[PDB]
Parts: C-alpha cells; structure tokens; sequence
C-alpha cells in the first residue's frame, strides 16, 4: 500500500483543543473547533440532544504552565480572541462513570 497526501489550501480558523477523557491514560484527540464557539453553546447542544445534566462532567482547562485558565468568563468569549494558543489542555473530569 502507499500513502495519500492531499493538501487543499485553506487558511481556516480553528484551534487544536486537546480533549483528554480522564477514563483513559492518554486520549489524544485534538479536534479542530472554530474558536467562535462559546461554552454556553456546546452545553445546551448536548443538553437538548441527550436530555441530561452535565454537572458531573467538569472541564479542567489547563494551560502549558499547569494552571486552569478557565475563569468561567470565557463562557461567552471567543477563545481565539482571548488567548493565542495552538491548543488548550482539556482534561475532562468525568466523574459520572
């Protein structure tokens, strides 16, 4: 077999959020998300879909230093307008097993 390498030039605006599920040791899922998405939006999006309380699932948003940069004021602020980072550390504290 060979290897497919297709480069289609598009300077799209999306950050590489490293979503790590605490149930796993290393869950390498850096999904491209448009940084115009608010925390408010993603909550109700799953809320209306599943119909459940996402209270037992906390979002420990860490930086490169090792502190939680989630101040909850970011709930309504464009991530890509607040802090210049290629990808933030999303360690999901999923306490609902």
């Amino acid at each position: 077999m060979g290897h497919h390498h297709h480069h289609h030039s598009h300077g799209d605006d999306s950050v590489h959020l490293h979503i790590t599920h605490a149930n796993l040791k290393s869950f390498s899922a850096d999904a491209r998300f448009s940084p115009q998405m608010s925390v408010e939006a993603v909550k109700e999006k799953l809320w209306k879909k599943c119909g459940t309380s996402v209270n037992s699932m906390a979002l420990e948003l860490y930086d490169d230093s090792g502190s939680k940069v989630a101040v909850l004021s970011d709930d309504s602020r464009p991530l890509g307008f607040f802090s210049p980072f290629d990808g933030f550390r999303l360690h999901i504290i999923d306490l609902d097993p």
